[PDB]
């Protein structure tokens, strides 16, 4: 509708349209290392990209977009605390005007430079738009960003960004290879929670990797030339469009990893 990250409109006045925003399954979440429990219960995570076939990317006023064909079982994430298979739909990142501020969940209170999300859907749901209304519906795998090396898996995505800098800009973005976006381990905390954004559905089981990625302070910033703006319109450069914590109520979150 009219939401976005500013003073004006940002997440302190969502819950006026979104009133779930105050619900009791809200993310993103700080997650405490030494509250977060070890369960041996939890599996390996299973990420299945092989045949993942990115097709566009997106500049939706709020963040970009890497989307992907989904009509074929072909790139999965099963395993971890899932029952059953969840096919990736999109992914997209959060970040922030500075290096220090950016991610969504937060641990021990540390900001990250940004937060990837590969937002996956339940297959047993059938589509997308009937998997946010379940509260099983959606895994999302986020993985930090901390400034240092550059991450080479990711300069394709850079590269495009200036191809769809204004909102509502898209351009084809075929044979992308999202395994280059993860870090050597998959070791993991898990909590059920909610899409960090309008509509804010309490429809995700968030699975957020302990290692971050790394990458250069140059591909960082080229993320902050984006504009939330559409063409013609004054330039309202896209960054800090990340929630922030919200309040853990009755959860625990759960740790793969001693
Ligand atoms: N940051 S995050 O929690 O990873 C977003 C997860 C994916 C939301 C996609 C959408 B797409 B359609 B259904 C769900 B609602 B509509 B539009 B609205 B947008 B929101
Ligand atoms: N609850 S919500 O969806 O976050 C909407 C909150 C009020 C939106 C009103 C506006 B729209 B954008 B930003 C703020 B300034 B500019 B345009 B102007 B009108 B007023
Ligand atoms: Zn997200």
């Amino acid at each position: 509708h009219h939401w976005g990250y500013g003073k004006h409109n940002g997440p302190e006045h969502w819950h006026k349209d979104f009133p779930i925003a105050k619900g009791e399954r809200q993310s993103p979440v700080d997650i405490d290392t030494h509250t977060a429990k070890y369960d041996p219960s939890l599996k390996p995570l299973s990420v299945s990209y092989d045949q993942a076939t990115s097709l566009r990317i997106l500049n939706n006023g709020h963040a970009f977009n890497v989307e992907f064909d989904d009509s074929q079982d072909k790139a999965v994430l099963k395993g971890g605390p899932l029952d059953g298979t969840y096919r990736l739909i999109q992914f997209h990142f959060h970040w922030g005007s500075l290096d220090g501020q950016g991610s969504e969940h937060t641990v021990d209170k540390k900001k990250y430079a940004a937060e990837l999300h590969l937002v996956h859907w339940n297959t047993k749901y059938g589509d997308f738009g009937k998997a946010v209304q379940q509260p099983d519906g959606l895994a999302v795998l986020g993985i930090f960003l901390k400034v240092g090396s550059a991450k080479p898996g990711l300069q394709k995505v850079v590269d495009v960004l200036d191809s769809i800098k204004t909102k509502g800009k898209s351009a084809d973005f075929t044979n992308f290879d999202p395994r280059g976006l993860l870090p050597e381990s998959l070791d993991y905390w898990t909590y059920p929670g909610s899409l960090t954004t309008p509509p804010l559905l309490e429809c995700v089981t968030w699975i957020v990797l302990k290692e971050p990625i790394s990458v250069s302070s140059e591909q960082v910033l080229k993320f902050r030339k984006l504009n939330f703006n559409g063409e013609g319109e004054p330039e309202e450069l896209m960054v800090d469009n990340w929630r922030p914590a919200q309040p853990l109520k009755n959860r625990q979150i759960k740790a793969s990893f001693k």
